[PDB]
């Protein structure tokens, strides 16, 4: 069996909305959609931009904004 590609199949092969997988509620019943979820946000490796854009940490402060609200380069975050 094998859902749309826009569906996430349960272990016991229930198809849900690929929508409902991740989004902390089981809906599957056996939790499926729910086990190993990303980390919601950046790494922590990486910079977050002040608008929770995620970059490498190397291009923080670094002259070039790869921040789209320009904080990898803003006065507060060099010091
Ligand atoms: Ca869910
Ligand atoms: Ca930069």
């Amino acid at each position: 069996k094998e859902c749309e590609k826009d569906q996430f199949q349960c272990r016991n092969e229930r198809c849900i909305p690929s929508v409902w997988r991740c989004d902390e509620d089981d809906d599957c019943l056996d939790h499926s959609d729910e086990d190993d979820c990303p980390k919601k946000t950046c790494a922590d490796s990486d910079f977050t931009c002040d608008n929770g854009h995620c970059i490498h940490e190397r291009w923080k402060c670094d002259g070039e904004e790869e921040c789209p609200d320009g904080s990898d380069e803003s006065e507060a975050t060099c010091t």
